[PDB]
């Protein structure tokens, strides 16, 4: 049951004006592709707050990568799901090195030491990101959906033959030259807990099969998302490297970026 939205005043959507003429904003399976100018965040925030949505954010910080946690968390506090309930899950081999970062209300952090079902009872969505990154602009409930992937910032303009998919037929991750929608990158993906756990289970099983066959890019992610199409795709706004790629006109905002 979803309750009624309150009265809200905002500009009328214009049926005979595209919001972007420079980029594709829907996939051929009718999933939105999330670019700045496609969404009204006020509408979406209402829809999500009325469901009291909790977002989990998972990050692996091992060895020297623990050093990126402070900036990662500070900037998430500024930009990630602000106004909603957030549970950060930091997987680390160095629990005592996790910095003590001050969090907004309704936001919590758990540290899990490394050498499942918990997520189902704790959060509605899971977002899995790399820790060596920083938020620079809004990353909010516009991304939330059963299953989403993000466009590789190095390849969004490329033809699919150029995508660095797995190309050896003996690999479970094999995608032929004539197949492929997009090249997704593993730095930023998510969905419902159920969907994200399906994805990671399928990648893990295919990885075991390849290792069994003596075969060792985000190639499994890409095979999964070819075969189980995401319900949203995020633009490279959500996973950028300004050092390597600059700031092209097609990017109106740079939301989540590499840290040198
Ligand atoms: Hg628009
Ligand atoms: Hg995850
Ligand atoms: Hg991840
Ligand atoms: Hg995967």
């Amino acid at each position: 049951f979803m309750v009624s939205l309150p009265r809200m005043v905002y500009p009328q959507p214009k049926v005979l004006t595209p919001c972007r003429k420079d980029v594709l904003v829907v996939t051929p399976w009718l999933a939105p592709i999330v670019w700045e100018g496609t969404f009204n965040i006020d509408i979406l925030n209402e829809q999500f707050r009325l469901q009291n949505t909790t977002i989990g954010l998972t990050v692996f910080a091992i060895k020297k990568y623990v050093a990126f946690l402070k900036l990662f968390l500070e900037t998430a506090e500024k930009h990630f799901m602000v106004g909603h309930r957030v549970h950060y899950y930091v997987f680390t081999d160095q629990p005592a090195a996790v910095p003590r970062v001050t969090l907004g209300t309704g936001r919590q952090l758990s540290v899990l030491e490394v050498r499942e079902r918990r997520f189902l009872s704790e959060v509605d969505y899971l977002v899995c990101v790399d820790v060596d990154m920083e938020f620079r602009d809004h990353v909010g409930v516009e991304i939330l959906t059963p299953l989403f992937g993000t466009l590789h910032p190095g390849f969004y303009g490329s033809s699919r033959e150029a995508f660095t998919y797995e190309r050896r037929p003996q690999s479970q991750a094999y995608i032929p030259k004539d197949e492929g929608d997009f090249y997704y990158l593993g730095g930023f993906f998510g969905g419902s807990v159920q969907e994200v756990q399906r994805l990671t289970r399928a990648c893990h099983q295919a990885m075991m099969v390849d290792q069994a066959n003596g075969i060792e890019d985000c190639s499994h992610l890409n095979k999964y998302l070819l075969r189980h199409k995401p319900t949203k795709v995020l633009s490279p706004e959500y996973l950028w490297d300004q050092q390597l790629l600059g700031w092209p006109a097609v990017l109106r905002k740079l939301r989540f970026t590499a840290v040198p």
